[PDB]
């Protein structure tokens, strides 16, 4: 089965996230961060770079967060899937991993970047329940968990932005968010 | 053709030095970001998040300069790739966009985050010419484009990383990068 390699409050709770909404078995791997166990030579035969989340299924192994979203995704996929349609989705998971969490989370940048992000949000919510459109996907796991972490992390809301905010309300309450992030 | 959005001294050169490396035409458009023109209807409708670089192939839009890239590359692929061989080079992708010029450009975390990184790269880079092995690939592309501005923006040098300087100082020399981010 895959193992996931993680450390308690990380990413790893994203990619736990998306097997429960997958319904899929796994192996947790706890790698002891505060001990520096992801800087020795084990770990760093699975990341050499010596972050978590990274996954093994088999002999294969993959790091980055949202690789793995996007390799649970393709494997759980039932239609063949041509490049443009993966492109929306890698657009979005690039998004969530780059532009997105740096204009929330970088101090230097916050002020001017958050509210032209969550303006932008607003508008797609708007007009769909989900990013992709009417039904939920990996696209709203990878962008929804570092929305998700706005309250958590900056003690800030989304007040400002109903549609944001009842998107993140709504990812808040699935029993699967509930049983990894949100536990 | 692939038409490309960009401005001067931004991201689009890097894609602009991929379609050099595949000898592909494209129609570049300049967006002027100093007068605002990407917060302006036509190229919201493109990026609603006005940042460049987009491509639009066809009727096709994308952003993000990592998907586009991932894009790129599956479009000229000669042999059709699974899952796994997606994920790897999706993994170089997000790292590039993500963990790699997080941990050189923001100043926070530069100290700690920088030689890491840099031993990480010095170590594969001091056994194979590329990152994933004898062959250029996009990867280099993705990654060596982030090394390459080390120099430039932020005054420092290879010079304690000897594979690391030898690779970015090859990547400069490369006719398609001297047409692009070199020009
Ligand atoms: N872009 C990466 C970031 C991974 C990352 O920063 N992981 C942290 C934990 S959340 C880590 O392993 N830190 C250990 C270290 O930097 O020494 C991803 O999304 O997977
Ligand atoms: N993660 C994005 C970042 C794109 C980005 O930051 N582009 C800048 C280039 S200057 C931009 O368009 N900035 C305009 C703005 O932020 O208003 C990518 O890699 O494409």
């Amino acid at each position: 089965m895959i193992k996931l390699y993680g450390a308690p409050q990380s990413r790893a709770s994203i990619i736990q996230w998306y097997l429960e909404e997958l319904s899929l078995p796994y192996e947790f791997v706890n790698v002891n961060l505060k001990e520096g166990e992801h800087r020795q030579a084990p770990y760093l035969a699975i990341n050499p770079f010596g972050k978590v989340p990274a996954i093994a299924d088999g002999n294969f192994h993959l790091w980055e967060s949202g690789a793995i979203l996007l390799y649970l995704a393709e494997k759980a996929s039932t239609i063949p899937a041509d490049a443009q349609a993966r492109a929306l989705v890698n657009q979005w998971i690039l998004f969530a991993n780059s532009t997105l969490a740096n204009g929330l989370f970088i101090e230097a940048v916050r002020e001017k970047e958050m509210p032209r992000l969550l303006q932008s949000l607003e508008k797609i919510l708007g007009r769909s329940p989900f990013i992709l459109g009417e039904k939920f996907s990996v696209v709203d796991v990878a962008v929804g968990s570092i929305l998700a972490y706005v309250p958590i992390m900056l003690k800030l809301n989304f007040d400002d932005y109903p549609a944001v905010a009842a998107y993140v309300q709504g990812l808040v309450q699935r029993p699967a968010f509930q049983a990894s992030i949100g536990a």
